[PDB]
This record gives C-alpha cells, sequence and structure tokens, in this order.
C-alpha cells in the first residue's frame, strides 16, 4: 500500500563539485507520506522542505551521485533531515522522479 504521494512543485537545479569545473543537477522529488494528515504539514512547511533539500543536494560531488548506492544515501539523508522537523507523521520514501546531471 503506497502512502499518500507528494510531489514538490518545482525542480531543484544546483551546482555539484567536479574534478575540473562545477557540474549541474536537475532533480524532481516526490515523497511517500506515512498518513494523509502529513499532507497539510508538508504543504505548510514547503519553504523549509525546499531549503533543507537544496542544502543537502548542493553539498554533493558528481562522484557521490552517479551510483544507486550514492543516490540511496542522498535519499536517506533527505528523509532523516525532513523527518526531524515533521510532527504530524514521517516520510516513508524519497523518490527522484527526474535526476539529470550535465
Amino acid at each position: 500500500v503506497l502512502g499518500p504521494l507528494y510531489a514538490i512543485d518545482a525542480p531543484f537545479a544546483v551546482n555539484l563539485v567536479s574534478q575540473n569545473g562545477r557540474r549541474y543537477l536537475k532533480a524532481s522529488i516526490s515523497l511517500e507520506l506515512s498518513n494523509e494528515k502529513l499532507l497539510n504539514e508538508v504543504k505548510v512547511k514547503d519553504t523549509a522542505i525546499k531549503d533543507t533539500i537544496i542544502e543537502i543536494l548542493s553539498s554533493k560531488s558528481v562522484e557521490e551521485v552517479v551510483t544507486n548506492k550514492g543516490k540511496n544515501k542522498l535519499k536517506d539523508e533527505i528523509k532523516s533531515h525532513l523527518n526531524s522537523f515533521l510532527i504530524d507523521g514521517f516520510i516513508k520514501n524519497v523518490f527522484f522522479t527526474d535526476f539529470i546531471i550535465q
């Protein structure tokens, strides 16, 4: 049973560290929620959720995000940082519905 699904409206577009210059990530995120009432909370805290994600994504180098293992660690770090200020429920999963490195 897939929990309620929440799509963050806007894509994230950030710098990543690379050997030579910077590289660029475009990521869209959806969250799987533990319950329906967590849906109001993620909408109300939209700004805090985006700023948390931007700060996590913008800390990464390319070589940290080119494997399933690096991406899964990123998803786990997003999930624990968000779950730390959500009180009406918790995020079950983070989904990268788009993940494009340039």
